[PDB]
């Protein structure tokens, strides 16, 4: 029993931050081998970012137009150029903390640390998942852009997200490693079209299980259902639609609490019409949508 | 808007964590310096977790009977002692990555940050409060004791916190740097369990008052109360009865935000006493209670 939202340690991220600044303007670099990334709207004055035209700014710059620096040192840039949403500027140092590391672009209803920066100093670490409407639910002040998401795969970093922008209704934008957006966003500060979230059923179901190993039964039921009955009700309360890939990934929660994957579904199912009725599940009460699989799976087990 | 429970950054302390085994149990510990801390029950068998005799068990040992690895390396013990429930192991190297730090005794509704480690290797983070009842809520395993938690002041790492115990309710019970227990308990397998809770009201206003700095505004109402009036029925809603000091210390936010304590008080009452019919507060469901005066003024 007792169940919580970790992060990765951070150890490892931290050693790559660095800051960037360009004019007035100062955000947070990731720093690996001799290369530092970071938003292209690093080079936007005020009058810019309502209708930013990017190639043009860029062209007005020159390697000394950027300070990097790491730590009270000062990297020098030697080179400069974009990468979509993004810039890389070659810097004369290598970095002696690079860890192993990898790009990934992440997919709908997958988790990553996030390493909250500002000025390139690291402030905090927590965990969030990728929306089925591409934003993240983070927290994230002025001078944030820039932070990166990452996940940790026994020795090696997988960077996965880099902070952009902050959308009206509080959530947040942002690029991969090599700058392209998730989601249908652009860097420019202008009204965009969202899109509606949905609950991650994937991850609730995983979670539902989480709940099984640790302990809490009481919403379990000897009724069973269709993936297709399943998705008629979930679809009308706002859940995304359960495909049978998805019950493949929950193959392995199942085999190991002898709980059928459709079975689960029936017990999702009666939660979500009739609620709790006073109960929690995990010292929840709400159904938490933002654990994976692989999370339930590495907690419940504690891979370090 | 965007809100969030976020962990401090572990790496200062991924550098300080060890590994401590003795006979066959592997537990974590904490190398600063020359010294290695990790819970004392590291030195128990099988046998007796019901009655260990501390004092006997640890002549039994030599500096022999300890290995601790740091990564891939042993380190030579060559001194062991304990301070209350915890051991003191000199070690033959002093950690060349010992941060600047502090050991300090915290106390109920205050947070830190837990670093959760298996056999001396950082597995995640996570953020939690010291429960009215001298628990945390945290999120741990078996292997996880010595896993240790933590604030971090400027540069400066301040550990609060060692863990040793789950409670059969699935609650931890642990000690200060020098191994006094938060709470009345032991480090013996042996009936004890966690008094009732209570809710940290402090920190519920805290989180109050950060929803209306960052927009959520709704639950403020033309009301207004006395501390003892608020009291009497924080009371019957089994949260912790607020004192002046409290009040004392929500005034930043209070100065900040404009609105009086006790006008936000009369706004917490109104919430237990009606619910949230529905709507939500930083997109929650429910008040949550684990968000100091200051983590707010931090994260905001
Ligand atoms: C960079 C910074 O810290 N942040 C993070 C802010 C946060 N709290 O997360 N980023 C910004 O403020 C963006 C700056 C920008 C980027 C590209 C082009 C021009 C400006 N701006 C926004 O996030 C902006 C903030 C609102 C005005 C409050 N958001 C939007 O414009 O919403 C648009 C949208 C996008 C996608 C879907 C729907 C709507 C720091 O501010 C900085 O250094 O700026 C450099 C220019
Ligand atoms: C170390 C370890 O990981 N943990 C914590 C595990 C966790 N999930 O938090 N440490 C322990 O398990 C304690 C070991 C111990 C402490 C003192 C003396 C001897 C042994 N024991 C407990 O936490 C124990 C629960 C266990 C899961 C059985 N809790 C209680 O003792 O609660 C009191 C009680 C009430 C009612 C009935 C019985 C007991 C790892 O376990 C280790 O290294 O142990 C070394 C001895």
């Amino acid at each position: 029993s007792g169940f919580r939202k970790m992060a990765f340690p951070s150890g490892k991220v931290e050693g790559c931050m660095v800051q960037v600044t360009c004019g007035t303007t100062t955000l947070n670099g990731l720093w690996l081998d001799d290369t530092v990334y970071c938003p292209r709207h690093v080079i936007c004055t005020a009058e810019d970012m309502l209708n930013p035209n990017y190639e043009d700014l860029l062209i007005r710059k020159s390697n000394h137009s950027f300070l990097v620096q790491a730590g009270n040192v000062q990297l020098r840039v030697i080179g400069h150029s974009m990468q979509n949403c993004l810039l890389r500027l070659k810097v004369d140092t290598s970095n002696p903390k690079t860890p192993k590391y990898k790009f990934v672009r992440i997919q709908p209803g997958q988790t990553f640390s996030v390493l909250a920066c500002y000025n390139g100093s690291p402030s905090g670490v927590y965990q969030c998942a990728m929306r089925p409407n591409h934003t993240i639910k983070g927290s994230f002040l002025n001078g944030s852009c820039g932070s990166v998401g990452f996940n940790i795969d026994y020795d090696c970093v997988s960077f996965c997200y880099m902070h952009h922008m902050e959308l009206p209704t509080g959530v947040h934008a942002g690029t991969d490693l090599e700058g392209k957006f998730y989601g249908p966003f652009v860097d420019r500060q202008t009204a965009q079209a969202a899109g509606t979230d949905t609950t991650i059923t994937l991850n609730v179901l995983a979670w539902l299980y989480a709940a099984v190993i640790n302990g809490d039964r009481w919403f379990l039921n000897r009724f069973t259902t269709t993936l297709n009955d399943f998705n008629l009700v979930a679809m009308k309360y706002n859940y995304e639609p359960l495909t049978q890939d998805h019950v493949d990934i929950l193959g392995p929660l199942s085999a190991q609490t002898g709980i059928a994957v459709l079975d689960m579904c029936a017990a999702l199912k009666e939660l979500l019409q009739n609620g709790m009725n006073g109960r929690t599940i995990l010292g929840s009460t709400i159904l938490e949508d933002e654990f994976t699989p692989f999370d339930v799976v590495r907690q419940c087990s504690g891979v370090t």
